[PDB]
């Protein structure tokens, strides 16, 4: 887990609109989100990880242990059952609600953090650089 820790800033985004549309996010929220560049902070205290996502529009914070389910309320106000695991060196976050699922996968490639978001047929790639 240790290579993920730190402060990251968004530098590139592809197909986030498609992703948000698939989740049912309304057009006005999609407008603002398309212009927002969040900062993600990942910290550890023992076995507990904390993931903070900060922006001018909305802020979220979750704390969790790897491999243990937790309740999460997402930025778009879904109430989901989540689990985060390490798989092939990737941090894989699975959210389940109402029989649906979405995955948020983070991988480090060339020192950058690549976040891939999948729901239905929509696939979004967001690139973060370390601050
Ligand atoms: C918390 C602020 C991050 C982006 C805010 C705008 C988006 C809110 C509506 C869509 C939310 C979809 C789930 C969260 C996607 C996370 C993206 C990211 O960490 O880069």
């Amino acid at each position: 887990v240790d290579a993920f820790l730190g402060t990251w800033k968004l530098v590139d985004s592809k197909n986030f609109d498609d992703y948000m549309k698939s989740l049912g996010v309304g057009f006005a929220t999609r407008q603002v989100a398309s212009m927002t560049k969040p900062t993600t902070i990942i910290e550890k205290n023992g076995d507990i990880l904390t993931l903070k996502t900060h922006s001018t529009f909305k802020n979220t914070e979750i704390s969790f242990k790897l491999g243990v389910e937790f309740d999460e309320t997402t930025a778009d106000d879904r109430k989901v059952k989540s689990i985060v695991t390490l798989d092939g060196g990737k941090l894989v976050h699975l959210q389940k609600w109402d029989g649906q699922e979405t995955t948020l996968v983070r991988e480090l490639i060339d020192g950058k953090l690549i976040l891939t978001l999948t729901h239905g047929t929509a696939v979004c790639t967001r690139t973060y650089e370390k601050e």
